[PDB]
């Protein structure tokens, strides 16, 4: 329905938050510690197992930090979770922590070892979103997944095929991939990719092509800002009623929530605080294969690439020691906010060119595509790819908003006429 | 030659002034009530109607505004008019308000219903400059017309016919049409169209093409800064004797005049004044299809897009009531000014590139546009269309002038590296 | 290895100096006369005319100056050469003179005359470096020459065989072809992109070179405007300076010298070099010229040019001076001699690369709804005469805003061992880096 959705989401988050709140009291944490992202992470991963347990719990002993492990009964955690949710099974709740964990991963690591051994250009990481998402992730999990993530799955099954419940799986899993594509070519060929009875290279050779094309004729991939538990829990404990107030993953809601939240993280000597923050941030808004330029523009501060960055990860390994360990204050804010999308280009009822009224030095705007945009798929796709240039402006009319601008009503469009600071996170 | 052109057009401006004053003196309006763009409009239309009647006239009583519905001897109006122009007809004068109305309509409204019903793409807004402008408009009245404007006509003239003296029209209407284009093929292809006596879908389909070619290879369309009658009336009354002191519609004259105008406007209860002024300002210069970036640059303040604009129209409909009605003072001043042009822009000595002699970090310069510069007349254009980039700089060297810079002496070049707000008013 | 080079360099430098001295000591010159740029050029010429002789030798009669069309016995000059040069044939040295000239030539005359002539676009100066350099110059000669010049010489032959005297036929024809190939390989060598390079091979593989082949080279030449070629820049100085330098007993053979390091600037720094200048010219405008010629910064970004030097380096079209040498057709009583401003605040290293264009991203995925362009490495994705269609891509991908030589900067004359890079902030609206 209309308002119905927001209430559902609100309620779900309300259950996550209400739940974390409890686990902290159970574990008898402090206010600070409960706000520790490393802690939060452990809790989430317990509940997730609780339905599929132990984890490291960092605390602060008078003086310094200590790492204590804890074991629980997967049905004990499994029931306490049902309380915070008022009894009913919260699958969206859990599936939500999965997407988050995923965004954190998609930003933390560059899955290339998985790609190489699949026969996929190791540089296609742009298409590899949600390639970590568990097999149980909701139907909203698929929407977060990308093309590569979808092709690799289809291919891995070819390796298992070439070398009844699967035939179905295949076509469905294939259909997903079809939907993310928005051109008639990309789509039609996907069918052709599945009309085949066997899993030959006649297919692999095809699926790698779509993926390829999907780098300029991208599809539609969901971006849902999913923050960590402690953020929510801290909001629920604060007294914010999410369901009655309603909540959105694509709206300002999450942006202005972080403006009020305060999450801490363990940083290890010779690591950059500002850089740790930056990382969690990008994961909070699923913004890893996002244009470094716009992200830095929203963040209000330089978003360094994955190289000039000053961190090796978020989770503390088992081997790492607690005596060379510190905590810092994360900075999950931003000068502005912006609506997350699930679209990747558009090929209206609006203008397309500018009629000049004055005599000045001015690049005259026209939408190259839509203007000039008037039995074999491999060839037809090439035709479309040729006439596609990076300079092309997308999302005409859309811009960034102010957080004070509760309702998206006064958009701010950035116009980087500057250096190629570097738009590629990897 | 600043004698005829600058002073003869001054004389046409004096007429409108003088007349507006006379006509205000009849209605026995006040000063504040003669500065009401609302009343001014009504008067302007009373006249154009009579030379080719009554209207809505708003009055000011203690507190609230009273709308009077009045009627005048269609001939009396014609009488008072000539009285002001020395018993002349001054078609120019009527044509002038004929445009002021046009330029206001091309900015207040989007004429999609008509484009589509003609078989033109709704996204061809930037080409419909002066679609509202009665055919009665003069010769220097059609020069203001966009390429797309002409096409909608011929297509209807043709569509009903293909579905005596009417011929000389068609050829001329094309010659004008052709005189909009400023490139070989463009020019030549128009002729290939003007060849058929009974031009059917052959032409119907071809001009539509050429319509779209102008989206990229624009034509020459004049822009005329035509202010409301009240502004000229007030100016004349203030002593300005334009026929003697000279006046322009594409120079600094119109901006300067608007730098002192005291124009008021009726404004609905929930409407935004700042937003209202914007509208009128864009009608004063035919900036309804200009690049918002530049409009705001010259304007001095944000030039918000049509959608985000809070207003339905400057004229007040018979439907509305006066109880909940009030009036604001229109902000028509601008920061700089610019030579309203006619040209649509288009794309060999000295070096075009650099050659590094030292080992020093810097960009390596080169003239990209110059360098990349490297049957069916359609083809010719389509080929030209292609090499064209939206970033392609036009009016090279042309700039903006300060409002002190009376002469066109020192130009100013705008740099758009900036957090802009769009480029397409529509 | 590395210590060697500088030796030979010095060895060569030394020879040269030792020579110009003998020439002065000959013409019974003075410290002054032997430092006047115009006099130096005349010498060097004669030193070259002797290895395939006369020139105007300048003297000063207090109040005005003197010309003396000196005709020195050819074979004798080439004999004093080996003397001053330990009885080694310093051919490299003689090549040094040649280049000095080429570099002073590109810095003065715009070679359009020849470009439109061979059909090349008149706007290819950026490419015609080292073009006036005769064939008589070896590998050194070529490294210096650029894409424009290489294309020009190739087009010259392509066409010369269209008049066709059996140009590419017969015993001699086959010998020419060999040459034509060499030149094709020289061009190909300078290219950094395999596309260009591979496309050179496609042209030299023809045996009836005509318009086809011709237009492909004009093509390859445009590309060098943006996909920079790899050219060699050296620092060659009038031997009058080398004379004064050995004067101090500065043994370059020991102290070492270089043509891409600080050493060239070290000399020009402490060096007294005059030049005759006619009225109605800015005596600093000649300085720029000679200075430029000395470093070959004729097609260098005027910014990095005006920065590398203390003063503001103005383009040709506002440089009031018609060259170093003087014609015989006009008044010589108005010749104001002046001292050349051949100094610089900072010195930078000359390079070869044109800065031409791991497993990271290649495209971007929109997260936020914001009007922006969606970047993607077009070349690498579209990698699926092809060379003509593909080079366009690379060109299509380049941007003038692209930064090259990331990590290198300008150095101070106090940093004799390039170590403290001063990477400048350039764009201050004084952008007109196109000397021509």
């Amino acid at each position: 329905n209309a308002t119905e959705i927001r209430a559902s989401v609100g309620k779900m988050i309300d259950g996550i938050g209400r739940f974390y709140i409890q686990m902290c009291t159970e574990l008898k944490l402090s206010d600070y510690e409960g706000r520790l992202i490393q802690n939060s992470l452990t809790i989430e991963r317990m509940v997730l197992s609780a339905f599929d347990t132990g984890g490291p719990i960092y605390r602060r002993v008078d003086g310094k930090w200590r790492r204590e492990l804890i074991l629980y009964d997967k049905e004990e955690i499994r029931r306490i979770w049902r309380q915070a949710n008022n009894g009913d099974d919260a699958t969206a709740g859990l599936t939500h922590m999965m997407i988050w964990h995923s965004n954190l991963n998609d930003a933390t690591y560059q899955r290339t070892r998985a790609l190489v051994r699949t026969g996929m250009d190791p540089r296609m990481c742009s298409l590899m979103q949600g390639s970590t998402l568990p097999r149980r992730s909701g139907a909203a999990g698929a929407a977060v997944k990308g093309v590569g993530t979808m092709v690799m799955e289809l291919i891995r099954m070819i390796k298992r095929g070439i070398n009844r419940r699967t035939r179905i799986a295949y076509e469905r899993m294939c259909n997903i991939l079809k939907g993310k594509f928005q051109t008639a070519a990309q789509r039609t060929m996907v069918d052709q990719v599945r009309e085949s009875r066997n899993p030959g290279n006649a297919e692999f050779e095809d699926l790698i092509f779509l993926a390829r094309s999907a780098l300029i004729l991208r599809g539609s991939v969901a971006h849902k800002s999913c923050l960590p538990a402690c953020v929510y829990g801290s909001a629920v404990a604060s007294g914010y009623d999410f369901e009655r107030e309603g909540y959105s993953l694509v709206g300002i809601d999450p942006f202005r929530l972080l403006q009020n939240s305060q999450v801490y993280s363990l940083i290890r000597p010779n690591e950059n605080p500002a850089h740790k923050s930056q990382l969690v941030w990008m994961a909070c808004h699923s913004a890893a294969f996002e244009d470094l330029r716009v992200s830095s523009f929203i963040r209000g501060t330089k978003v360094v690439p994955r190289g000039k960055l000053s961190t090796r990860g978020v989770q503390i390994a088992s081997n790492e020691n607690m005596e060379t360990m510190e905590s810092s204050t994360l900075e999950l804010r931003s000068r502005y906010w912006a609506i997350r999308t699930r679209s990747g280009g558009n090929t209206s009822s609006g203008q397309i060119s500018i009629q000049p009224t004055f005599s000045v030095q001015r690049n005259l705007p026209f939408d190259r595509p839509t203007i000039m945009a008037a039995s074999d798929m491999r060839t037809e796709i090439i035709r479309l790819m040729e006439s596609a240039r990076p300079e092309d402006v997308s999302f005409q009319g859309r811009g960034v908003f102010e957080l004070s601008d509760e309702k998206a009503t006064s958009p701010i469009v950035p116009s980087f006429d500057m250096s190629n600071e570097g738009s590629y996170f990897f």
